[PDB]
């Protein structure tokens, strides 16, 4: 059983320690406490949350990284090397990388202006990566409602306020054009834009994201508070103002007369939302974890100990 004091006696302040390297970090790169939320969500959702992520390449087995989802998009790896060294320092072979990147996330989003709460902890880390799982596990932005709530139900997660919720994390960040290129030009092969995207955004989107331009360009997930952590991803949702396919289905699929009402919800309450996100994140960081004496505290988060 996960419990949020895990740490209190063995790391007291390992909560503070990775607080201020995020806040430090932020300064730099203001798109970090996105870039990190998300790590948490890849490692949970391939194997659970057991810092398989983190593992760099070895001759037995290949590292996540290289996962479609994760290769040229995933980012933030130096930053948990970062506070892992700082907890290592204050607390030495005690914080798990699972906790830690969970623990990140969370202040993450609360430095983003987010909901506050203590994540549970006691997770350890895995002993090996899995590529193959994360390819086969990590939803793409141009799956239907339909395969998000399977991808989503797949991992451990069968109820749909965890996949609206959860969505809510493009509520920051940023996203390559390459992944919306079809809603701009030719949509399910039909040679004109996707429907369900509102006509004037799509010529904002299509200037910032030309046909044959740069496809690594980036655009903002959230265009009314592209880096603050609040339900404004909703509200652009109601108004067909969602970035990518997987976020406006959640209003405008035939499928969702069960995501709609909730999209509705949190668009409608600050509160409603945070308190949905925090349930729906623990219940993520809750997927299939190694604790107890399973697994181990990896010293370096990139490699197993030896
Ligand atoms: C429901 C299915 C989801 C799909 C299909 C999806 C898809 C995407 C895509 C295409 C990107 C852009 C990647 C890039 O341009 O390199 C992205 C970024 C991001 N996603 Fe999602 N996502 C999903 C769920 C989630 C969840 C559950 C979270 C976390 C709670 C999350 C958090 C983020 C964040 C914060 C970014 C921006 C990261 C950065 O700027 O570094 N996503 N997502
Ligand atoms: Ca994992
Ligand atoms: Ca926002």
């Amino acid at each position: 059983q996960l419990t949020p004091t895990f740490y209190d006696n063995s790391c007291p302040n390992v909560s503070n320690i990775v607080r201020d390297t995020i806040v430090n970090e932020l300064r730099s790169d203001p798109r970090i406490a996105a870039s990190i939320l998300r790590l948490h969500f890849h490692d949970c959702f391939v194997n659970g949350c057991d810092a398989s992520i983190l593992l760099d390449n070895t001759t037995s087995f290949r590292t996540e990284k290289d996962a479609f989802g994760n290769a040229n998009s995933a980012r933030g790896f130096p930053v948990i090397d970062r506070m892992k060294a700082a907890v290592e320092s204050a607390c030495p072979r005690t914080v798990s990388c699972a906790d830690l990147l969970t623990i990140a996330a969370q202040q993450s989003v609360t430095l983003a202006g987010g909901p506050s709460w203590r994540v549970p902890l006691g997770r350890r880390d895995s002993l090996q990566a899995f590529l193959d799982l994360a390819n086969a596990n990590l939803p793409a932005p141009f799956f239907t409602l339909p395969q998000l709530k399977d991808s989503f139900r797949n991992v451990g997660l069968n109820r749909s306020s965890d996949l609206v919720a959860l969505s809510g994390g493009h509520t920051f960040g940023k996203n390559q054009c390459r992944f919306i290129m079809d809603r701009l030009y030719n949509f399910s092969n039909t040679g004109l834009p996707d429907p369900t995207l509102n006509t004037t955004y799509l010529q904002t989107l299509r200037g910032l994201c030309p046909l044959n331009g740069n496809l690594s360009a980036l655009v903002d997930f959230d265009l009314r508070t592209p880096t603050i952590f609040d339900n404004k991803y909703y509200v652009n949702l109601e108004e067909q103002k969602g970035l990518i396919q997987s976020d406006q289905e959640l209003f405008s699929s035939p499928n969702a007369t069960d995501t709609i009402p909730l999209v509705r919800s949190f668009a409608n309450s600050t509160q409603t939302f945070f308190n949905a996100f925090v349930e729906a994140m623990d219940r993520m960081g809750n997927i299939t974890p190694l604790t107890g004496t399973q697994g181990q505290i990896r010293l370096n988060c990139r490699v197993v100990n030896s």
